[PDB]
């Protein structure tokens, strides 16, 4: 029922996916983005129920300043294997508890309260590997031609957001539709 050019657009230059062989679903986000926070109760449970051939990932939008700092925190937590465990807490700290989480010392101190090893967080945050991950995330957002958040990209090919889909539920229904489109495709 959806129409290319209306609720979603097809990227004329499709982008490689992070896990070849799975249908990718990317949510570009920023931890400090209030619409992103408000979307969480919709996208979180949906993301946890996806089938075995779908790979859902969040990608931080590194659009400068505090977005880069918060994005670097995200990527650090992913590298440490703990983002999923502290994800809701980071959103709640920023939006309900008034925590800025604006420097790695502040981040580490907060995250220690949630069980995260502070010395490993700081070493990882400042690591050369994370410099590479930051660059890759930047380049992906450029390739998706994304200019704000939250924005969804399915299989490196289809871009849409809450406004274009027509609401938060509609965004997930559209994602589901596009996932089926890609599952049906020749390979």
């Amino acid at each position: 029922d959806y129409t290319a050019g209306k609720e979603y657009v097809e990227l004329s230059s499709p982008v490689p996916v992070s896990q070849p062989g799975k249908i990718e679903v990317v949510e570009l986000f920023w931890y400090g983005c209030p619409h992103c926070y408000a979307f969480e109760p919709t996208i979180v449970p949906w993301s946890e129920k996806l089938p075995a051939d779908v790979h859902f990932v969040r990608l931080p939008a590194l659009f400068g300043g505090i977005w880069n700092v918060h994005g670097q925190m995200f990527l650090t937590l992913i590298s440490m294997g703990v983002e999923h465990d502290v994800h809701n807490a980071v959103f709640e700290a920023i939006h309900k508890e008034h925590k800025k989480l604006a420097t790695p010392e502040e981040m580490a101190d907060f995250l220690a309260g949630k069980g995260v090893d502070k010395e490993k967080f700081l070493s990882t945050y400042n690591s050369f590997a994370i410099k590479g991950q930051m660059e890759k995330a930047k380049k992906l957002a450029m390739a998706y031609q994304v200019t704000g958040v939250p924005t969804m990209v399915v299989n490196g090919k289809y871009r849409f957001d809450i406004g274009s889909a027509g609401g938060p539920e509609e965004t997930l229904k559209l994602a589901d539709y596009l996932i089926e489109k890609e599952r049906a495709a020749a390979k």
